């Protein structure tokens, strides 16, 4: 069987083909500790690191789906071949995912790594829009897919990718926390440290949601004090929260709170349609599949819904496709491909990869 | 059973001797992916790639009524055979049309395709505006054939041809859907894709018609807004177009429009029946046959007959015949002709073909 | 009953002795198809190649009086026989008739057809202008006979021949119809065809009158525009001619216009009475009997009686008669004389032609 | 001196009476411009309206020997004299040409404008068949005149003209133009326009020829390849034709070719000499002069004097005169005519014009 | 004197006609702060907003030759009349570009805003590709015209347009520099801001070129490095950029880089010059007149020669006019038209265009 790694910059999703969830799923990070021992390990990964980030630097080797730091990436994929999945990398074809318009060669560094590392048998690097559209059954669609690095509009037509019209947008869910964290300060909540982002990421996760109007939310949780949410600090102290619970995932559609000159996912999703041919354009319209946990916020569907129709023709469809699994979407597409028998020819394997030097990675590869 | 195939540079008319309409009507388009396949066929041919035009590129394989690309002419044939009317083409011979004053070699392949690809039993070509004639029950009148690619005038005379009077011209309907095209942009509408070209064919055939004066009817347009029509693209856009819906239309009568030099179709039926002999212009006055699709415009007869009679003495009777059911008249005529027991002689079977080399297909042919 | 047949080379009169006027008159043409047949006879004889002209070449089989195409001519007396008259040859003796001073080998081929091809019981062969006479009740008198081919003046007196006396002229109708085609150009009008021919002899019979005084009426024509008469051809278009209308009959009276070196029909009739006995001429100057259809312009008895009161003496009484039915009295005169019983002995029946040989045919022939 | 303007249909040739070649022949067209201009002359006559035919049509004023376009004739007379000839026409009687059997009008209304318009002091209009023999140094025989719009024959004996014998044919170079490009057609080569009429018509000067026997010919071409020639269009395009070479010339032979009914220019020059004096026929048939562009093909008179010999006795001698300066013989002749010290009495001066009025043009004229 | 204003998608370039060159050449923006101001103009216009774009929303008032923001498109008219060239727009006549095919509105809206917001006393809308002539000194010539947002080919021969072979690409110089930053993301460079973008169209300005054989060129840079330039960003940071210098001209002969379905210029321009007529063709091949910033690229027209070479007949000769001044030829050509007495007449002055209406601004318009 194979095995289905999606790294994003969040999270470590791994498991084996065929199977319909993640075996695996632990955070991205590596915690190395900031004070002196006096009665251990030198560096902690994943799970590891979240319990013992009280006396831990976390990192995050992965910003924006580019790979920065690659010692760290390597202790994380180790960590994901012998602790989490225990299993021989040499053994099992292993498939990769990658945002689209990613540097060249971080897609190879990761294949030298695989090949000279862990010295897997085949390999093969996917775009994880692809796999979101494997994931909902489907050939044609507009695939909307927000992490925690990297969100991006990747237009899929009958089968057939349109590359000029893809949208990336260095805007996903790590800078929601860390907008979070910044609007937490108007309350007198001080989150400083890279521990207390992993808090501030959790509160986001629990109370932040997205608005159906946002000028009318924003005063409701003016005048009166229904939308108010506690939340117990890992120490015991209630933090309480109102307005920064659908400020920050309003980021999303109006970029300009963190700074950023781009539009909303919103438009953007609208710009990409409309770089399509106008002969697509109404099963565009009727097929926007959302993947990724940055659209896991309650009411995103109903606001893009909203947002989209308001930007397209009143005749046309509008129709949010956002499957209550779409934070696993990107492996269960993944799942899907390594399973089928037309793939099994897309394997680039270790025998390739010598005779056609790292050139042999970028097919099929926007 | 004979077949009949009305090849022409827009349309396929298929069906079988004895019916009263084409069994299979669909565009002559080869299409082809112009971007890269992600998750499929490598061509598409007649209504498949009219559905998938988003993500094609359309060619046509004839061209004023001149086959130019035979690969995808035969990919043509071999759908209508085994796809639309689902039959094996070497137990039927097929009827053919062609326009006059083609050139030879166009013929020659036809024929060497349906006797050595196709292996048809008989085959016969005959010409457009003869079968049109059939079709109206005359063996008097000129007719006035345009189609997609060629508009010809051929005047016949109790069943017999004048070829010396056969007047060609290279205006037909592709040439005004290009004009609509570039008139179009006086508005702001850029249409460029072969895709986005059989839109504006389909706005043609909808809102499109001929003015009976084009002086008043530019007046009009200019002054009011009642000529104004309504038609929704398929992305939902809505355009609104004014004046273009006749000075489109007036490009056969005014070719000079798109820089051609000859004259409208009024003045080249009056001198194709000024060539003919001075004892049968008064019967080919009386008969003035219309066929293709480019004669379905409203009110292209009552201009036709308001200019030849401004052209013919006031003596004469100047009679349009423009029935209903003229876009299928040639192979409407077709079929009439190939149910004759009088024709069944006519057949160019594989065994003259084999004796008689490819010079025996050029009998009765102007 | 007997057939009486006048094959004029114009026109064919056909009928039954006793009768007062031909039952069949036609054209004595054979059209031919000179196009392509597309959608019919090999040959049109008739009325019905007057019909189809336009897409015929007319010929006529006889010229000058002479047969020249007796392929042609069988046609033209077997659809007089089975189509006009609808009768069995076989059943009825004929009586045809013949110009004076013709080829020998004429006469014996129509006996040998008669007899071989059509098996009539007997037959005979007349002189025109004998039988004009009769249908005038005349036994004395010169004959005028000028018809399509030939113009002849026999005189005869008391039931006499004078042979010798006899003039033969070879212009005659289609000579007059050539000299109008021609002198039609000095107008702009261009009649080239065979049909085109027709269309002129038609103009000719309509329009064309014999001038008083020729150079008095050139006069007149050239001053004002009174004697301009006006025709519209079959496809509408029309023409006016002045004094083309007596510049054609004139030619009868001066040959010279067509370039021909004899003097006109006045001078040619005076010779042949000069050329008669002395003591008969003063009964042939009061019996100048006109017949054919060359006789049938108006004011040609005016002038003819005008001219030969110039050349006779003072003394003689010149009367031309020229009924109003003279364009059928050499058929007229053959429906008498196969009528009368003394005639009944003059019949050259099938047996006489077996054994005296195709000499029988020469008797009281000149 | 006296000025020789011969117009035909196709070039203009006009110099000085003395002269042994024209000192202008140019185009007797005249081109306007049919685009617009944006950055200039109104129209163009000539070798001008030649070098700039791409963007100009081109009309012929003269149409088969009659001017059809007055003010472009007189555009182009107004440019042979003061243009080409760099003359005041006031100041020389001009010597001007016609086609025999003429409409009356053509010659008076060229004889109005150049004694209003151009103020002739005298002129002469001459029949180009009689100045064709002046140039061959007889005054007996029969001319073939064929140029660009009409075919005649003229039989001259001794200085004497027939003009019964005279035989006009409104077939010449300009309908084996328009027939070669007909035919050109059929190898997909595309002529339409007025300037790639100029094109076709330099191909066929340069690569057209009478075949001596057209079936054999006909044969060689359909077996072997060494009847093609190639041609470069003036695009750099090369088009090869193969029988068309020998196909257009044989129009003249077969003018069924063109749907004309009429016999070809073998026997109308039979015909023609058939209707002369029997006396005379014997010097007509040794005296064969042929004069035109038209009669400049390869094998011409060889084809001539096959032709004829096969319609005439065999006892005559059949002579076919072809000089190589046959192009310009009616020029020349006309020039050597207007030298004569005889002729001097016959020149049309203006005071004549007035007091005898318009009919003074028509003498000796037919 | 009067005003020359060239107004393009990227660039303004005014000034006086008579001058060689213009006297105000800065970019077509208008930009807005984006950010709060604590401690200044609203909006920046030109080279104002280039020095302050890090603080400012840059934005093209004209995209694809058409003004979109009408309110723009006046702050930079406003600023080039009295800022740029400090004149009073009321004392001089105005002369204005534009590129063909544009919508009508576009040059109705223009002629309004002079007319009635600067109260020009005349004006008048060129071509663009017709003063690209001008500066050429040239009447005859197929102009190529690349600016920033639109490619067109007009065909002009001595002096007259032919309109219906002008042919219009929207794609030039601002989708190169689209193009080039989707690419350098290749290499982890990323350029998301429209201020970034003015930085990358500095790159594509200084760095890259037009490969002669493209496959060749990108075999060199994959083998060595040559090829390889740095360019320092206003930061310090240096980029190194390899194949994307010649890549991104690239798209200009493959549109399909940038999923355009079109053909590159050099099919563009040939199939302009195959529409226009065949006998001045020759004269179009030898004057391929480049102009606009978009030709400035090192070697665009060697490989220009080349194409065409390969795509005309190889006895044509390819000849490539690109003057060193190409980007203000259409300044320079506008200079030499208003400048001309011809043109004086050609002035829509304030009177005709209230008696007149706005329909007097689309004369020698296409
Ligand atoms: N229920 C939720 N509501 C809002 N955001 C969520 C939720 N669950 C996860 N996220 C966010 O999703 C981001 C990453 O999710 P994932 O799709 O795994 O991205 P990646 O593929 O980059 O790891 C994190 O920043 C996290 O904060
Ligand atoms: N209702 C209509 N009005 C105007 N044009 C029409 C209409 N229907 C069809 N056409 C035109 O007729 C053309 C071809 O019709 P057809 O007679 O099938 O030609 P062909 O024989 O060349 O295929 C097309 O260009 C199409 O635009
Ligand atoms: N009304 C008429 N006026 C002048 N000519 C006439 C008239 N009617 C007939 N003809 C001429 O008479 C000629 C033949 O008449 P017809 O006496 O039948 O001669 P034929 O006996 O040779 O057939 C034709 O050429 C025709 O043009
Ligand atoms: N070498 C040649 N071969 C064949 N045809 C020629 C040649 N030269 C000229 N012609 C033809 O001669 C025609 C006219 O010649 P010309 O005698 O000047 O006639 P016109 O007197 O009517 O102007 C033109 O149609 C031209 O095509
Ligand atoms: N040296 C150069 N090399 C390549 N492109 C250039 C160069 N100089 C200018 N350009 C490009 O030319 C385009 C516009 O130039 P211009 O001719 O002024 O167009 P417009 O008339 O539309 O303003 C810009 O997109 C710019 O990037
Ligand atoms: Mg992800
Ligand atoms: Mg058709
Ligand atoms: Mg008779
Ligand atoms: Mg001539
Ligand atoms: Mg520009």
């Amino acid at each position: 069987t194979a095995l289905v790694c999606d790294n994003g910059s969040g999270l470590v999703k791994a498991g084996f083909a065929g199977d319909d969830a993640p075996r695996a799923v632990f955070p991205s990070i590596v915690g190395r500790p900031r004070h002196q021992g006096v009665m251990q390990k030198d560096s902690y990964v994943g799970d590891e690191a979240q319990s013992k980030r009280g006396i831990l630097t976390l990192k995050y080797p992965i910003e924006h789906g580019i790979i920065t730091n690659w010692d760290d990436m390597e202790k994380i994929w180790h960590h994901t071949f012998y602790n989490e999945l225990r299993v021989a990398p040499e053994e099992h074809p292993t498939l990769l995912t990658e945002a689209p318009l990613n540097p060249k060669a971080n897609r190879e560094k990761m294949t030298q790594i695989m090949f000279e590392t862990f010295n897997v048998p085949a390999m093969y690097v996917a775009i994880q829009a692809v796999l979101s559209l494997y994931a909902s059954g489907r050939t044609t669609g507009i695939v909307l897919d927000s992490g925690d690095g990297v969100t991006h509009n990747v237009p899929i037509y009958e089968g057939y990718a349109l590359p000029h019209a893809i949208m990336r947008l260095d805007l996903a869910g790590r800078d929601l926390t860390d907008y979070l964290m910044k609007i937490l300060t108007e309350r007198g909540y001080s989150f400083v440290t890279t521990a207390e982002r992993e808090i501030v990421r959790d509160i986001k996760e629990k109370l932040c949601y997205v608005a159906l109007d946002f000028e009318n939310e924003m005063a409701t949780a003016a005048s009166s004090s229904s939308l108010e949410k506690s939340y117990e600090l890992p120490d015991g102290q209630v933090i309480t929260i109102g307005n920064e619970r659908f400020r920050c995932p309003e980021t999303l559609f109006q970029p300009s709170f963190i700074g950023m000159e781009s539009a909303g996912i919103h438009e953007t999703t609208y710009n990409s349609i409309m770089k399509c041919d106008i002969d697509i354009r109404k099963d565009l319209y009727a097929n926007n599949v959302m993947s990724g946990g940055t659209t896991m916020y309650p009411g995103i569907a109903d606001r893009m819904q909203k947002e989209i129709t308001a930007l397209a023709p009143s005749t046309m469809k509008i129709k949010i496709i956002a499957p209550p699994e779409r934070k696993y979407s990107v492996w269960i597409g993944g799942s899907i491909l390594a399973s089928l028998s037309t793939f099994q020819q897309m394997w680039i394997t270790k025998q390739e990869y010598d005779e056609a030097g790292p050139s042999i990675v970028h097919r099929k590869c926007f």
